[PDB]
């Protein structure tokens, strides 16, 4: 059927992620347990981040949002 | 690595036919809503409310997915 499961963020990257490691990002659904953005690292690695923090918002600016 | 988790953000309305299903898997316990996921013969993933009668019966019946 078509009622797919959705990637949510349950945890949050503690240590701020450096820009040079990241390739892009996409936000999570508004219905997720908590608000979350997902940063794409240049080896496909997806890391959850807490968007209510100064350093993550930085990356949300500087980084292009996931085409997928 | 704080990877995203597959959580069930909505529940399959009507019951699923068992012969269309190969196996089921529970979401992360830290997911907001406590739903299960089914594997079809096709390989599609379907969210289900484990608080229904037709979903638990399908859980007894079918094998638990291999994470």
């Amino acid at each position: 059927s078509w009622h797919r499961p959705d990637k949510c963020c349950l945890g949050y990257q503690k240590r701020p992620l450096p820009q040079v490691l990241l390739s892009s990002w996409y936000p999570t659904s508004q219905l997720c347990s908590k608000p979350g953005v997902i940063f794409l690292t240049k080896r496909g690695r997806q890391v959850c981040a807490d968007k209510s923090k100064d350093w993550v918002k930085k990356l949300m600016q500087q980084l292009p949002v996931t085409a997928r």
